[PDB]
């Protein structure tokens, strides 16, 4: 009478219930997850595995809120109380009974990072995967070796693969990424929507919306007369030391930037969360504004006159605006010398100069116009390759597609 | 008080019974295994995860068959039928119900390699570990990376440490080794018995027993008029290609060795189980003798006039005989250039010459006595550092220790 | 070492879970129930094995609702949606996860009948048994033969003894009952609270509460000028015939009772659940009121000018009111001729006449004050033996015992 | 994965881990498939394994001669204390070997009930010889059974379960058949009226003077003396003091008959080792533990019994019987709790005092004429059926049965 798989689960759950394991919520879900639980107008959102309300899901959501308030919107979070969601969406805490109800019921899953393999994406449901940016470093399959603790390359890749096979829909911002995903994610071009990122929507539809460039600016208490510079270096293992209490000042040399640019500029510093609540910005008030904790990074872009980064997929997002970029790669030699661990030729076809010391960077920074002119060539070359595909309608395209998928399911 | 461990095993075992899983024998054992099971006069032996009747545990056991024949002797094998054990030992097949009774009951485990962590070594029993050679490559905790599929370096070292912590006694051949075990295996000097390897007993006790040497030689159908070169390279992953059906002839070049040394010598080829049954010694009959499957390596050392290896710990055992050794390291370049990946300075303090090419090896082999004087300096020095401790009396020291351990247990 | 009792339960539970047995809830309970589940201020109630909200456990629960609202009250039923409980108590259905949780946590059980042997009464827990009436017929240990199916006399006695051994306190109404309980129940005088029946409080406290008599009288649509007779015979197996679709009219002859008293009296029939829904009362309306399903038997006693019974322990409770009783023992012949199957001498020391034919009865029932005087002797003697204990503070004594018992534990 | 197999599976996990003794049984229950049956294996047991005796014996002895070729198995409580001739191997009850035997056999031969935890598959032919013509009513025909631990309905139920598995049931007479068809819930089609295999030697040997001689000197009996057998059934009433001499008055019998007779006492196993027979040496022989009872009847010139089914066996020899019913009042005054009319149609006199009994015993030949009538009426009602070829009939039937299975 009893099937073998149900049995294995039946025991697992007996063990979680009697030993008071916290995963009892999960095992129950495994036993009772039926293809019949799906409610065609329940859609579940989650971004970066629950840290945020943010990114492509946010916008795919905000659009679907203005055009179909009639559906049941659920968001998932690590700490639902510490997040704020506009509209009629209800929120669920990761790993609670509600969390699993939601994922079981939903006809659609919107997400921008991997969702856990312990969740059944039934053949009954559509998992739309937006991902979170054009790749610069190699990921998934294309990685060579991965000495990540607790997990080995083959196992890590087997698992990443089990997860992409669940992607009914994978978004792409460009053929560069489409070409890449196909190999890296074990995808079939059939399922890749080359429609651009919904989070990048507002880079197209608002680049000139002054009352809105002003909300952002006066939200951050930014000076009335000063142009904006964003700096966003990627995380580097290296630089962590001594409990993470007192850091050494940024290599970009802040005291310098204050001397050279303090009159004409202000610098939005966007660091990793560990450098940030370790950074003392005493006596840089109204010059360096810490911006690492700001929810929506696309808004930061809209108000920036240029973007200093190093090895980061954000250059591909900012490029939509065709503004100048500088690449402050002080540790470019420690990074393989001439590394092909990069899907692109970093040494040639990015839209700005590569600086290793931060002083000719600052000087150059004085006159943006000379840089915009000098590099207009490489900046447009960049815009056609990696940015020429966003409509401003990406949130629309996905949201509509959902809707469409859910009229059919309504027959 | 609810016993949360006992619960986890009753479930696991219910699972194995209902699903017809083969580990059902294992999970019963785990559920039911009490200290009260141990029979002070039961002793288990296993060598190389149950592949052989061989090595230290063989000798530790042969000694005991002769001086304490009244204890219950159980040997463990992957395939007991395909193994022949002298004396009174009963044999158990691994992962069979008897395998488990035998380890549950035994007051002493003897092994020369790792025994599985699913077996419970109660506070009640004594796990004596002999290991299987003086370390040259670095092992266990001393390793840097281990891209061994299925397991990550931390979780492999974790497990190893789990195993060594169960070693009540660990045998050692030399102060060199001891220093290393204490680190590589997480050992406390208290538990190390620097007494030499029981398997190396015959290398001392019988090295000049002519009649015994002759049983070994004629058991191997060797010429009478010819001296013996043994060749034992280690396993190389690199050299594997094409299903393991037709290897390329050994780098040592048999054809050349034949021309050069065919008149005075015969060469004993001791390879890995794979390079062996791919080899075609057609037309090297009575010169190249395949000897890969010969159960007792120590008997081979005894009849061997010199040894050729590369990076093997067998060089430390054969050193006991103060005979010549050549090191054909054809691929020394592809092993890190200058590799401290060894506990010793491989380029300097070993008992013979290092050859990267097999042709000047052959020549140098034509006159063993020159090599023996040329290197008597180094051969002796290598003996003082790695072989000085072997008594000949090592199966005795373990045999004794055990019996002495098991009178104590037959009183209070 | 190996905990064998636990092993036995783990196997049992594994068995129920895999086979989809309804008792899986029970066996989980047995495996996990532990002394530390007991919340000192949780108290379970149940009456007659979960049939009602009624009897002593009710009058205990209602008293603690007034003076000790702070505690957690749980009531147990077969069908909780079909029972109504005033106050703060939660209702658990029998044999359900919440029922077992309830008995696992409670510091005190209250019941008036036997509670199942599969519930563990930990040393931790105080089990109060109020029982449900002064014995007439002989019960438990004092029985001679019990040919009840599937179970032999020894095995029945063994299980009853198992139950009484967990009664931490047993209520008794009179020395006569104590004498008996002590033997029939294998009880220690020490554990017998001889305080009367809580369910019988109102017969002391409220006999004269003219406004309360009325709520009860108009609850039953009783005519105004008419006096009230209550007939309540015990169940007789012999009489059951024909699936229970049509009984031969009651031996008491309602047709006659109408002609004789249909002007002055109304008669309240309290019968067994099978005789009651087989009774045709066409044309006895406003004379014969079926009152079998009435929830509170004491309220009926209060408004009863006299009780007609036969071999029931109700004669004992109704005695507190010192009103007249008639014993219509039509079948006294069949019951042994001269049976000592009764703890008391039925033939001699009861508070009224033994009629074996219902015609003399009716006549006598015409003039009630003549009966009252004729027996005001036998009636007082009976009240001095069986009813002289109830101060109507019985519900209180128990509530305060519990409340005291659970102050001690809170330290 | 079946629900029945899962229940057994769990049971065995329990028995094995708790080292219960029924581990041997739960295993049997798990692995017992129809495929285990070996057509030429036959199991014998008599009285639940206390003996090598009775009908199963004679069926076995007969097949030991005409079919030495089959595998014969006998089941005992204490195999090391029983002597079995011929090829048969033996099994101890509730051992691995016992469940083997019973799973493997194509035929079970027994004379009393065999346990319900044993699986009688469609594959197997269970033959019940039972053990005697009923005088006390049994099984379904019982009124009340206050046997401790169990209830009348649950007892009749379990018995009905056992008889439902008797493929063949043996019967000594129409009178028994009548009673079996009702008392054991039996089909008349399944009853073989052939008489008792164990009575075979009462027909075939009664005049074998050399056999009679072995039996007689086996017991060290005197040569000039005739032989009386006394076989009073058991009475619960009479157990006391963890005894009092027999109500038959051995002293009197020794006085009145000691010079012509010798008296064989066949008692219940409990009165046997409470009896002191000092000073009756060579008059009263205790014969209560003698393995074979048909050999006793053979050498008995008469039988003194009371309420026992042995009168029906001994009848075959048309010899005088006596019925010392000293306590026939306690036994219900006039009880029809008997299938027959005791007070009438039995082959002998009902005595209630032992003294007129002793006198009548003096001259057997006069007893034998006085009663020739009633003795014949008795041989005709209850013993006419016995061929002396019963053992033969089963033996062959089994042989005849297992030539079929062999195709
Ligand atoms: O019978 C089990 O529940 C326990 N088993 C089986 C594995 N468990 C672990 C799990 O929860 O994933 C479950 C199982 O696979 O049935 C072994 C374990 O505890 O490590
Ligand atoms: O009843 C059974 O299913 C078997 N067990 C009981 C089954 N339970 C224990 C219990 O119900 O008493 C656990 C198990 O399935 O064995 C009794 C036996 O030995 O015949
Ligand atoms: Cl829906
Ligand atoms: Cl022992
Ligand atoms: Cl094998
Ligand atoms: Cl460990
Ligand atoms: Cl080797
Ligand atoms: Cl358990
Ligand atoms: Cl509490
Ligand atoms: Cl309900
Ligand atoms: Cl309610
Ligand atoms: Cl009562
Ligand atoms: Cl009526
Ligand atoms: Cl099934
Ligand atoms: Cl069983
Ligand atoms: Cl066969
Ligand atoms: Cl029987
Ligand atoms: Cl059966
Ligand atoms: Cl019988
Ligand atoms: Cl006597």
């Amino acid at each position: 009478a009893f099937k073998v798989n149900q049995f294995r689960k039946t025991l697992r759950h007996v063990k979680n219930i009697v030993l008071r394991r916290k995963n009892k919520e999960r095992s129950l879900y495994d036993l009772t997850d039926k293809e019949d639980n799906v409610k065609p107008k329940t859609i579940v959102f989650e971004s970066f595995g629950g840290k945020n309300y943010s990114d492509s899901p946010k916008y795919i959501y905000e659009y679907m809120q203005k055009y179909y308030p009639n559906y049941r919107y659920i968001w998932s979070f690590k700490n639902p109380d510490k997040n704020v969601v506009p509209g009629s969406a209800e929120k669920v805490k990761r790993n609670s009974a509600e969390y699993y109800q939601a994922y079981s019921e939903a006809s659609h899953w919107v997400s921008n990072a991997r969702t856990p393999l312990y969740l059944n994406k039934k053949e009954n449901q559509t998992y739309i995967q937006t991902w979170h940016g054009t790749p610069l470093k190699r990921l998934a399959n294309d990685m060579k070796v991965v000495r990540m603790p607790g997990t080995t390359t083959p196992k890590y890749k087997r698992n990443f693969n089990r997860e992409t096979s669940r992607w009914d829909y994978l978004i792409s911002p460009n053929r560069y990424s489409t070409e890449i995903f196909r190999s890296a994610f074990w995808m079939d071009e059939e399922r890749i929507l080359e429609i651009g990122y919904p989070r990048n929507d507002v880079l197209v539809n608002r680049a000139n919306d002054q009352e809105y460039l002003d909300e952002i600016r006066t939200h951050l208490n930014l000076p009335s007369d000063k142009k904006v510079i964003m700096y966003a270096p990627t995380w580097r293992d290296d630089e962590f030391v001594s409990k993470g209490k007192y850091l050494f000042e940024l290599k970009i040399d802040l005291d310098n930037l204050y001397k050279e640019l303090g009159d004409d500029y202000v610098i939005l510093l966007r660091m990793a969360y560990l450098i940030s609540n370790a950074l003392d910005l005493s006596g840089y008030e109204n010059f360096a504004i810490d911006v690492s904790n700001y929810n929506d990074v696309s808004e930061l872009f809209l108000i920036s006159d240029c973007l200093i980064t190093d090895y980061s997929s954000v250059m591909f997002d900012y490029g939509i605006l065709k503004r100048p970029q500088f690449f402050f790669a002080y540790d470019i030699d420690k990074y393989d010398k001439g590394l092909r661990g990069f899907y692109m030729n970093y040494m040639e076809d990015l839209p700005g100069p590569i600086y290793t010391e931060p002083y000719g960077l600052a000087k150059e920074l004085k006159n943006l116009d000379k840089v915009q002119q000098q590099y207009q060539e490489k900046i447009d070359a960049f815009y056609d390759r990696f940015c020429s595909v966003d409509n401003g309608k990406a949130s629309q395209y996905i949201g509509d597609l959902i809707h469409k998928d859910i009229k059919e399911q309504l027959e």
